[PDB]
């Protein structure tokens, strides 16, 4: 069974809910190219089982959402509480002030999409 947290740069999944310190206790990852990220944070929000069975099928396993579950994961407060750390070491953000405007370009590309959504 592997618990899995998305942020807006990646998926990032361990097998049994394990404590998490550091990008060597994830086992899996699946990084996203910066174009797409706004539209897979869309489907997150609207086709979370849909990315839980391609995940399934992709790592191999059983998944558990941390979006679908009502108590937070360890892997999930580990990436919340190093979001800005984890993306700069993977090279999503060389600065904080860098990984401000990208997060805020992204959750508005993210607003764009939903507001059409709704027709
Ligand atoms: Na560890």
């Amino acid at each position: 069974m592997i618990y899995v947290t998305f942020t807006p740069y990646g998926a990032f999944g361990v097998k049994d809910n394990k404590e998490v310190s550091g990008l060597e206790d994830i086992e899996y990852k699946k990084l996203f190219n910066e174009e797409e990220i706004p539209d897979i944070m869309f489907k997150l929000k609207t086709q979370p089982n849909k990315i839980a069975d391609e995940l399934k099928e992709e790592w191999g396993d059983e998944i558990k959402l941390e979006t679908l579950s009502t108590e937070p994961f360890n892997i999930g407060e580990f990436l919340r509480n190093n979001l800005f750390k984890v993306g700069k070491e993977l090279g999503y953000f060389n600065n904080y002030d860098e990984f401000r405007k990208k997060m805020h370009y992204w959750s508005t590309e993210l607003t764009k999409k939903v507001i059409k959504s709704y027709a």
